[PDB]
């Protein structure tokens, strides 16, 4: 009964994204609690920020492209009518199952904020305050961009410190929900607009799936088999039995050119 | 008598509904108590709670009813009689289903208080107080919204502050009830209403819906095994044997042309 | 031997019963413990108690009424001489059942009385207290509202509060204990006349439920294998072959028609 | 050889009897450590204590009445020469079964006198005491009724207070000791007189009780197979088949008028 | 089902890369945490820092590249048209399983940083400070490579220490970050031009991997067979009995040429 | 399933030299944690850090040389064209198992650099320091070899001492790397000219290997076996019985000679 | 499989011989630890040191060679050409397996060093040292042999004390590496003799070691399972059947000389 549930959960799409937004979950964690710190130089922070925001959700989003088999294919079959219609839905399938990773990427990264603090700690817009009227502009940015990192002033500088990273977690939590209202909001509609370019009907659609799937693993079972007998004959030529059979009754000592006849593998 | 007991548990709606309900309390519990915080700004402070309040709902609601698979082929047979009421009750019984999940999340959101504290805590009251009359209507606005995320002034200040935030918890846990009770009459009155109006017995219902589920599974299991049976007959027309016979006979190589002929699937 | 014991514990009542009350004290005290404040302010007081008091109590009731599927069926058999003594027999047995539940929410929120405090700390019957004099009305409402939730007077303050406390504290038990014995009564009184009043003798009564259930479970189970029969009947005149058998020796391809022959499911 | 152990077990009237004195131990022992406070008040004592001591005692007895299922049978047999007498005999097995629960409770909360103190602690006969003679009759109450709850004089009043207190917990030890000895010898000789009143010799008696249990549960399995088997002829003469068979032949499609025949259960 | 999934794991190539990754994160870790100094001469650091920056990337790269067995072989086939391509594919895919290690040990080390602040702690760019205007070269270079091991001056040194390798450990970061994707990036293109230069089809491709892995395990166990048949026989004219019979009729006792016989192998 | 992995483990160089290395890393660590400590003598130091360094990676070498049952007879068959060759190959495996122990001793015990300190800790070159300038040469022996086992002296000597320490164990840890980089490239070089002149083709060569084990093993068992039987013969002909047999009928008492007779084992 | 592996481990002498090691070091290390205290008196420590150091491992070198149960057998065979061979390989190999004991013993006694400190604590070379000049031969023994038990004079002395204990510490590491480069080199110039004067091939040591170690067995089970036989038959001869035989039908009362007549075994 084991491996029959087994299989209940590997076909289960549920599952698999489930775990798949977990495991992003926890190492988005782990690697911001980790390996990061505000390097909060004049220039050199806005790149800092983007590089965690943007390359890994990139990265991974490529990766859930291209580990996918079938995509591999199916581009072989379009690099040098219905069958095009075919092809998108695979296409579409293989996009769905992919985006889940560097979509709940963004949104952690974005709903807990300590990466877009760091990001854009230095577009604050400082014009209505008490302290930064005197001061030039090298030292202005000197000053703003020393607020992620550390503290180190009086009770008035750390009061509009904790003002403006309030004011940036509030930015960053609401384009983070912003992100995930659009996002549901496009993928919906592009299952709905899947749904209605189909030229299948919706039972059709069932049958061609697990043609698909079923297809591909009955013919690897079988070109696995086929080769295995071929394999096993010319080994009966070379030294005269067969390799599972026992009591054998004629053994054949191979010569120094039989070796040479072995040496290629017919392709 | 596992499996048993495990198809027993699946048909029983109670436990479905259950599991739902805790996932959604514990999600909810994890997410408040990680990922929120009070900008308490002047005027982005409304707009902060709401979000939290309101968008996760809906997006769990479209979320429980576009993943349910029988919702895409009702839709579809409604997409471009006796036919329309059971396509109404098929829809009332995935929306009963579904809709568990958002409400109980906004229960729990609103009992616990603690987002509607930060939502409308700009909208206080503030007429009878005495330190509320001197100061003009910008600070005014400035130290109203600072009472939920910060405390810093004399007793007096606080204790307006504590005043205030328990008036918003009692409006806040009200709210909660009365969204419970309104919603559950609503669902009752429903349920009558589908039992009102509809054109089947008591026993035919059962009937019908043991047809509609057994009419998906073995569907799904028969196009699955004659797509095998199938793609079995075209693997012996090009190896010449069969996929899982032993001992086969007779191995026919196969040709340049006949790759060329399995490159098609046949649609 | 342990479907059987399942069954026998299924079919004991008692374990039912005492499921339920467990069940109902456990969530009463977490639901105590975490979300409740009392919030003392002048006229918002009493609401906040006896919403705690009283709603749930009421949902609960209603909760066990409508998730008894015979209560659906006798209510269909009601809605637009012996059947009407049987049917009120079965409706008896179902409240029964139900009962038990907001019963002991009420009975243990009231022997806790945390929550009767906070319903009645206002209605205080303040008449012969030293301090009360000379106070007018508001002010009076205002520090007799405020003793629940906190307190900041000095001793003779925190001796009265104390007192008032102790004795809405006995009142809220001895309630407590008048809605049990009642409860109790006439329960058992409510038994006793359904004995009294019931036409049939001490072993057809063992006979009829015992068919009740029966019926439900064989009609139940009867209905799903027919559909399931006919739904392969008409997968083998579509396909050409029966879902369970092996080594089928034809396979009729199906055409464009018979598709749109089995969109519709005969209802 | 599990089941056989749980049926010696259930058998043994000894564990059973042992469990329900050990669950009413428990069960005292937490309700009074949770839910029990002193109003300490002038007149609204005795009642408090006089509550706890009884009412759950008398609602446990009626409850281990009302639960015994032969017990109905009796009355009913009873409602409207030796079968007389064979009738005692059996209410007299149900009272010895129930009155366990009532007696060990009762036991209990003397035996530990938290709640006998509480009960007449108004009661205190103070007559040769040095503070009690200048005092008034009222504030004589107000200072008797706040011994139990609070301290707070000096050391001569805690000194007669805990005098008081002592009195009161042997009072409360020595009336306990007294109903255990009375009741068990009530119960002896109450064993006695069953013993020396009953027709029925040593071994009819063993006879009897085995064919009264025994009967009671044949009866019941067998009235269920009965209708189990009257129901799978009706679903045959509905759908045309048995609901155990397999292969079946012939399917009986029903007609709009066999569901309106099948609506009745014929009682 | 145990050596089911054993073989499904051992054959899916994303757990053999996951289990690589994550053994040279841990082993990266640990040997950093351990055996890690910084030397902080004034010579002797950058080599340090180079040393374990580089060559344990390399020395894994060159283990996972000669620790492949089939690569020994299309070596040894290689030293003294459509084969060439062939043997191109192979050596691609060993390529790709052994350079998954060394990669991600230099990111790790990158992204960790603390190596690379101790590697280029001496071509800090100090041009625009306070303090090192009149410091000789050598003094500057002294107390320049003192920055990463340790802290002994004022509050204005250990703040510009702070700051360079604040910048130090940005320049790692970004380093790795651009590793990262560089690496990716190529790995990508060249997937996509093995794909662009393969001669064989798409489904060509799985029977030959299956035919290449196959014949490898095959022969092994049929020459392993074979010869253990020979000895056997060998065996069976020494002594006179089959090592594995039983009720052997005949021992020839050996003389001592026969001993002699033996000792050559016949290779 | 337990004895097949075990024997594909055992057949799997790989995991044995792992298995090797975590040793022989665990023993180095307790073993220096243990029993290591400076004597820093005047002249007593170098040797007591060369023995530690040297004396167990010989004799680990010596040891995992010496334990080949094969190499024995190898040296046998040595000791008083084509056989050269191939004595050569088995030499040179034996040879590749063997060196995995004292290299990765030696290489741990430089990166931990603890002995090499205490190795050196006498030719530092000390001429450009402060202190070291006024005092004569047996005193300055005397202060150079105390620094590594304690501290006593004022912070300046202190200084130089963790200066001097850190100079050595830079050197001990470039030494260690070096160590690894130049074994490895041998390894590999000398793996490459084994495969250059070996006589033997690529399957020829695994033919002969499996060839050799077998042979071991098999000519093992028949041995014994054979052995085996003729005690057993010996002991029919002294008792009149095989051990093996029940219900022997005949049981020749031994007479004084026949114990005399198997006094001797015929060698 | 579990006595399969029992039996494959007890044959290799490598996982015996570590056994008895890893014995040894414990023993030693608990030995020391519990009971050893120096005397620290004027005569009577070096030989406290030297029981320790040597009586142990003598003792141990007795015990491992009188347990062996073949070297009685071959000593007897000794005790009132090729033979003399045979014998000295047999007293070879079981010197080889009992050397080990006290070797380990010596080694890790001296490596530990705390026995040799104790031993010629009395020894030290005291010359050149300015506290040791004024005082007589008397009390410098007194004070010389009072460093390794205690400490109670000023810190010169405990200097002086310190670097004569470690010089000590560094002859007897110095003297443990000796004993086992020295004892490593001697087994390994023995193994090499006993290779090159043994008559026999390498072929022929196998079969004859299997050959005895065979022959001891099955004689020992022949010879039991024949005297079992005897006894059975005497047994018989008393009482008139079989002691494993069931159903005997006739049993032969003994007669008082019977008795008489089993009571010599008749040797």
């Amino acid at each position: 009964t084991l491996n029959n549930i087994v299989s209940s959960l590997q076909r289960n799409g549920i599952f698999i994204n489930s775990l798949i937004a977990a495991l992003t979950i926890g190492g988005q964690q782990l690697f911001s609690s980790s390996t990061f710190s505000c390097p909060c130089q004049v220039g050199k922070n806005f790149y800092y920020g983007s590089a965690f925001l943007v390359i890994p959700a990139l990265i991974l989003l490529v990766a859930g492209f291209a580990l996918r088999s079938q995509m591999w294919t199916i581009t072989g079959e379009y690099c040098c009518p219905l069958e095009c219609k075919l092809a998108c839905l695979r296409f579409f399938s293989i996009t769905g199952r992919a985006v889940i990773a560097p979509l709940t990427w963004l949104a952690v990264t974005l709903l807990t904020g300590t990466y877009y603090e760091c990001a854009a700690s230095e577009f604050a817009s400082v014009d209505h305050y008490p302290m930064f009227d005197n001061v030039s502009a090298s030292k202005r940015e000197e000053i703003l961009a020393g607020f992620p990192c550390c503290r180190s002033a009086p009770s008035d500088v750390i009061l509009v410190r904790d003002e403006i990273a309030l004011l940036h977690r509030y930015q960053s939590q609401m384009l983070g929900w912003i992100l995930i209202t659009l996002a549901t909001i496009a993928a919906l509609v592009s299952c709905c607009v899947a749904k209605c370019c189909s030229p299948l009907t919706s039972l059709q659609h069932c049958y061609w799936t697990s043609h698909l799937q079923n297809e591909r693993e009955l013919f690897e079972q079988a070109a696995e088999q086929h080769s295995r007998l071929l394999m096993m004959h010319r080994i009966k030529k070379l030294f005269g039995f067969i390799p599972g059979s026992e009591d054998v009754k004629h053994i054949r000592i191979p010569s120094c050119q039989d070796w040479k006849d072995i040496s290629v593998p017919t392709l």
